[PDB]
């Protein structure tokens, strides 16, 4: 590539990300005074473990659906073969959401936006996976300390998705070329904006792996305890990405073909 081509890459990633945001940043900032009462928190903790899991998996699936749309609008993603598109989404959709999630987190009061209002991690006690929850909160805290801009989140989440080290890729070099181009783009925008100091503060890639792995493992425990709940009330797409052997569902293929 070259300079104008890299700066055009920057604008197009930023555009693709704006169009496939679930929630505008300003909508989430305007809502930060809107915080679950202690009575509403108590109501969340008294919800059954299985209904809370169903509600969280539903919200997570909705978030993942915008990540699929981000990828379909991302330069060069749709020139990749369908196997590689699917491998990249299967490994990275959760990761992209974990990163996008820091926009919904308030580091002043350590709350996250959830079902209309903001609540600390005690909101999620009924899940019985406090470790996974505090890790997600800790991770979102550390990303909020960096004061990402929206443009930076778009360029970083594009690299989270386009990772040429995902096992199972069939055109690894083609993904490597794509990755390298987005890294140049990311790093060029940081240099232009005097923000390269964040490079050494970004999370190691192992951290995102670790968070997804925790998620999948707690899902497995839960699915052993409530196998019919998962079968009957979790979203098909969620099951395709996260449970075993839930990829009998082929939703991603459908999402990727549909214009
Ligand atoms: C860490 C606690 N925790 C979970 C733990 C386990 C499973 C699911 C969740 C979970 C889901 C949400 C959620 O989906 N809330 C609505 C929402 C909409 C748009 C945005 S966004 O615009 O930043 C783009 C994704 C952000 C949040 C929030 C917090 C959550």
């Amino acid at each position: 590539a070259s300079l104008t081509e890299i700066e055009h890459l920057v604008q197009s990633v930023c555009k693709s990300y704006r169009e496939t945001c679930q929630l505008r940043l300003e909508d989430l900032l305007r809502q930060r005074s809107n915080i679950f009462s202690r009575e509403e928190v108590t109501g969340y903790q008294r919800k059954s473990m299985w209904e809370m899991w169903e509600r969280c998996a539903h919200h997570l699936t909705e978030a993942i659906q915008y990540v699929v749309e981000f990828a379909k609008r991302l330069s060069g993603f749709m020139e990749l073969c369908q196997n590689d598109q699917i491998v990249l989404l299967k490994a990275g959709a959760m990761e992209v959401v974990l990163v996008r999630m820091c926009r919904a987190y308030n580091a002043d009061n350590r709350t996250v936006f959830f079902e209309g209002k903001y609540g600390g991690m005690e909101l999620f006690r009924a899940l019985g996976c406090s470790e996974l929850i505090s890790s997600i909160f800790d991770f979102s805290h550390s990303l909020s300390a960096l004061h990402f801009s929206e443009d930076e989140i778009a360029l970083y989440t594009a690299l989270v998705l386009i990772n040429a080290h995902r096992p199972g890729l069939q055109e690894k070099r083609k993904v490597e070329q794509l990755q390298y181009n987005l890294e140049l783009a990311f790093h060029h925008h940081l240099c232009k904006t005097h923000r390269q100091s964040i490079l050494a503060k970004l999370p190691p890639k192992g951290k995102l792996r670790s968070l997804c792995s925790q998620h999948v493992e707690r899902l497995q425990i839960f699915q052993h305890l409530h196998p019919i709940v998962v079968q009957a009330a979790f979203p098909p797409l969620y099951k395709e990405l996260f449970s075993g052997g839930g990829e009998k569902h082929k939703i991603l293929h459908r999402l990727l073909q549909d214009s």
